[PDB]
């Protein structure tokens, strides 16, 4: 049986339930917060479970649960190695550099002094990001030294250990949008332009979205980024820069609720077929 | 040649510096907080470096630097995968379970009510640990429900989301000491009881320690064992071992063995 | 006009709106998160406002807003002095000691070593509380030295500055319940028994409630506690101990949604009449 | 007689100790972290104490001790009400507004979107402060919306609920210095520019400083002023003044004046 692991039901999960039924896939939902995860002891909720789709909103919960399923010998999409690689921006950027994929100039400082040096060397504006976090949390477009000094002080004084690694990236001049590509295994299945006047292009900051036709370069880059972080089912974010397409981020738990209408592609169905027909083995 | 990555020089790093010199091993010390880590730009400090020993006191700095060196095609001891796995007690316990290695009964909950239900099923006393090292601060032996309830709320309310993962373990009755085993590759080279005394290697200690090291991906690690009534149990695997005193205690050339290992790792 | 200041509408606030209409009181609701609080400049939402009832769930928001209203010369129930005194358990206990009101033995430590000494001197079980917090947050019944050491370590390692003051109180053996008294000015208007098997007697931990008839001692103590913290409209919590009634806590923003049915007393109406007829002047 | 409440002895506290001795003033030093503060049990350390000077470096410890001494009927300099009011910049600004004292244009928001709307209406640059002292860490001069957006999110996401109160203030153009005035009761006794130099008292400095001290409830406080194009503006009022260097800079017996004040406060 397919288990859909979750903590909060979003419309994306509701769509997954609907397609599983329409497809005649034997499935059940598993509420991860109530799941006892004792090593050596399969909990009641997972008896009969033959493959799992990890759909938790909390990535630390999602990752702990993915790890647990691997301990029980149940295949999980995505694998913990993929979730871990996607959940740490430095691990992602390192993986992309190794794969030889194009990305914005990217650097890591482990103290305030190095972080300032780098931002000055990159030149303003420059982007500062937390290494761990999601949904565009705590990103900063830093436009001068005093904004830089103040952000770093807030990270040091208020942030935990994680916020003491400073992820510094060239600010990329985008043409009012970015690209998100939905990758299922070795295929790019669909893509969107996310258009906004705000440098953070999400729906919530006054942004809109349209179909992004797959081009040979968009598909090649996206699938390559997906392979770089360990494969599976992922959303790849790209920027159109002056020097060509750059890979920005890879997301382990992709949202698609509006994008199935935008693209006309059966994204939840592709996800479910991948889990049932390839991950399950 | 070798680079030793460090942030604060401890006596352990000086012994490595002094053993390398004594061995006539070409090496440089690389101060990570000042190392420029720009992807696609090899820094001057890493020119001609063929292997690195990750010796940072900060594990998150150490991991970040290890990843960087892998992007440069420089083998690092330990590999980022090993550091990652050792640094998360749930990742370690899962790897141990998958390798079939003995360990205390262990569970994770992601929610206070389930964590409380689990603690209740384990029975008191039960141990609660943070999943991400402290280095050892927040561990509690919890002896009843009221203590359990309060600690779980404190973790949740006060702690980062990191403290929202509740690592629950059976309390193991044992002889008021632990065994720490120094593993270098496929060999246990030395062990201590922790006034720490030498712990002569046995077949059981050697087999289980190397097994635990392999389970987390292999390398240079310290493995902690419990002497339980049901046998030796793996507690934790540490990615950056301290050995300053244990060189005297065990009479084993721990730093020499580490550097010899790093030299073979240099091959690719 | 009466302004009801709020951040999240609970059933208590809904009842307040209903009684204000039934009473023909000119009133409006003011959503504090959207309220611009510029000193020297009355915002649009407060034009015509003649008295305010502070009903925010967040006590730091509620207090900031109460302070603001005083800067505009608008009477507010409760006054900031009352909110501040009720919101800090040490300030409350100090005020009760000065008033000569009976309370559990209570002490404050400002470091781990003093906190341990006190708990050992009080003897287990002993209660440890944060000085600031509400709705029974972070309370601990501490039953031995190792539970004590572990709680103090979590406070020190994970808590901010506030959690570095340790409020230590004798554990009071209660008869399976505590008393809450609703005080409006110089009158105790109603009271409840809060019954539970859990030492924290709230609804959420499996507790129930019944009418607590007002006795001369219950009324005298409750009104006296109310005066001790600066007066106004407050809920006073008492314990029946072996040495008589003790005052535990005074609450600046009382909840009463179930208690109007339990007691048969028009609690929101009394609150509204106090604000309109006495605080407004 | 006098008790001086302290936690860490700074040069300021030694000068107080040494002035009291020189004055022949009977006093004791009371180490607050070891002071038993049990309500209803006067501790031995406070026997015969008729007034206290609150000199703790930690303001939350200092406030807690001040409250305790008031329960004992011992007058404290400063009173808990004054410490409380000085320690919260929104409480201070509100007290200043109510007293009709000049200050920079100041606003509070409790929500990021409203805070951003306010910053936008003030116009850039604008100052963002934490409401609860740092002692001075987190203050930002914010020069545009992007910087504003990021700082507000960092405060909200990373900070305690204390950082969910957004204290917004007009940026004041001023001559690259501030004035700090030492107020003892109804008198300004000395002032500095802050290589801090003496700032001779004037009528304007004296009037506004004593007014600010009275606005927060009166006592022994340092008042910070801005020399703006529209006059002197009150910035902050500090409940535990430091004066070690300023005794030399101003040539005023600051500690003597503080102790004289404490002696009159002893009367009730
Ligand atoms: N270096 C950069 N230059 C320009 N724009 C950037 C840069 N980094 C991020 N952005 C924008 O900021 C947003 C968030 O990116 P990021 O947080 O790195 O990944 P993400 O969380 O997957 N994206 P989102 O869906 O917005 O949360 C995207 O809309 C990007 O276009
Ligand atoms: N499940 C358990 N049962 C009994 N004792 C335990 C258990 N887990 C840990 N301990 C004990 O807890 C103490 C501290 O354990 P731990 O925190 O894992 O090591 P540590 O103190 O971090 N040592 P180090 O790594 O050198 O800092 C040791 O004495 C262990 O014996
Ligand atoms: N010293 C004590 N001895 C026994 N029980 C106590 C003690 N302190 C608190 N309690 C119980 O714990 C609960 C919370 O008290 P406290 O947090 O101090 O005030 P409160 O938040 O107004 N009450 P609540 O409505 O439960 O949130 C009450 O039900 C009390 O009966
Ligand atoms: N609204 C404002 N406009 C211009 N400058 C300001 C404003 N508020 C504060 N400052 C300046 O900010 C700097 C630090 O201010 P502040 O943090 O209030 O004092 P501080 O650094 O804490 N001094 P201390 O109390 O001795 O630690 C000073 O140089 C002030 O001049």
């Amino acid at each position: 049986m397919l288990a859909i692991l979750y903590d909060r039901i979003r419309p994306d999960e509701r769509m997954l339930f609907e397609r599983a039924e329409a497809l005649g896939l034997p499935y059940k939902k598993v509420y991860v917060p109530a799941l006892p995860m004792v090593l050596g002891e399969r909990p009641e909720a997972l008896e009969g479970v033959t493959v799992a789709l990890e759909r938790c909103v909390s990535q630390s919960r999602g990752l702990a649960a993915a790890r647990y399923l691997t301990a029980l010998g149940i295949p999980v999409v995505n694998r913990p190695e993929v979730i871990e690689a996607c959940g740490d921006k430095w691990a992602t950027s390192v993986a992309l550099a190794k794969a030889g994929l194009p990305q914005p100039k990217t650097a890591l400082a482990t103290d305030r002094e190095e972080a300032l040096r780098l931002m000055e060397a990159f030149g303003y504006p420059v982007v500062l990001k937390p290494v761990i976090g999601s949904w565009g949390r705590l990103l900063a477009k830093v436009t001068d030294r005093a904004a830089a000094e103040a952000l770093l002080e807030h990270k040091e004084v208020l942030g935990g250990f994680q916020h003491q690694l400073f992820y510094i990236q060239e600010y990329v001049e985008k043409p009012g949008r970015d690209i998100r590509v939905f990758v299922v295994g070795e295929r790019a299945i669909a893509a969107i332009y996310r258009r906004s006047a705000h440098w953070i292009t999400n729906t919530a900051r006054g942004g809109q979205a349209e179909n992004c036709p797959l081009t040979e370069e968009i598909a090649r880059l996206s699938v390559g980024a997906a392979e770089a972080v360990g494969g599976g089912v992922v959303a790849v974010d790209l920027f159109e820069s002056e020097r060509g397409l750059l890979v920005n981020e890879v997301n382990h738990t992709m949202e698609f609720k509006n994008s199935v209408h935008t693209t006309g592609v059966d994204i939840p169905g592709e996800i479910l077929r991948y889990a049932w027909e390839v991950a399950r083995g």
